[PDB]
């Protein structure tokens, strides 16, 4: 499999103030702004299109584009983030997302509460976390309309992070990047798991994209475990998106 496309959106001057749990101090908006540029060079030699979406000043985190939408290649779920802040961030993907999949538009609704950081795709198999910002209900939602597409799905259970993807990425090839609680799930066991060391904790969170792995600077034992695989890795720093929880993954739609 190949992906064709992803989509991003620029972030905003009120990404200063995204919501974060960590202490590593406040986005630079400038240098922010460098590292997303960044980040779309190293997309540009991925064999893919780009839809690159105008920045939303309402919406701080409206960067991490992830969390509005699940897109696999049968249809597209808005889900209904957790956040407060960041409900509203369905709204202005919406149209985007209707433009890649005509009739084929599914969402979730209350009582369910999503965010996209939560699922991990693995072939026609989705993982869904139960965790601050996406709930059982949700995830519930989730899998019927997956099921509904011939698609599959099952809850992951976490306590220590903010969305599931924060400690796991599937790189293709039954290779499983992991760190903290999910390296010794038993639901994971039959991967080639890939143990994240704790001091590159943040690297945990990279994208398989056509058999380019993109990675955040600075982590040199995880992109060695990563390059000798076979992948071609490609390192952008994305110190400004780690200050508000946030990653490679986080920031595009890959379908
Ligand atoms: N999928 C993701 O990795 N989402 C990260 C969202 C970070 C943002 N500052 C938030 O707290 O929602």
């Amino acid at each position: 499999f190949m992906f064709k496309h992803i989509i991003a959106r620029t972030p905003a001057r009120s990404l200063v103030d995204g919501l974060t749990s960590s202490h590593l101090g406040k986005p630079d908006y400038a240098k922010a702004l460098e590292q997303h540029n960044a980040y779309i060079r190293a997309l540009q030699t991925c064999d893919v299109d780009i839809t690159l979406l105008p920045p939303d000043e309402r919406f701080p985190d409206s960067v991490f584009v992830e969390d509005p939408v699940l897109c696999t290649s049968r249809c597209a779920i808005i889900t209904r983030p957790g956040a407060e802040s960041r409900r509203g961030e369905t709204e202005i993907i919406e149209e985007t997302v209707q433009r890649f999949y005509p009739g084929k538009v599914e969402r979730i609704e209350a009582p369910g509460t999503v965010e996209a950081g939560d699922i991990m795709m693995v072939g026609d198999h989705f993982y869904i976390g139960e965790s601050a910002r996406t709930n059982a209900e949700g995830a519930r939602q989730m899998i019927a309309i997956l099921e509904k597409h011939g698609l599959s799905g099952s809850v992951v259970r976490l306590e220590k992070v903010l969305h599931l993807k924060t400690g796991l990425a599937y790189l293709e090839h039954n290779n499983l990047l992991a760190a903290g609680e999910f390296v010794s799930k038993p639901e994971f066991q039959d991967f080639n798991i890939i143990e994240i060391p704790e001091e590159e904790s943040y690297a945990a969170n990279c994208i398989w994209v056509n058999e380019r792995v993109i990675m955040p600077a600075g982590y040199p034992r995880t992109r060695e475990k990563i390059a000798r695989l076979g992948y071609r890795v490609i390192e952008v720093d994305t110190s400004e998106y780690r200050k508000i929880d946030g990653g490679v993954s986080s920031m595009s739609l890959r379908f």
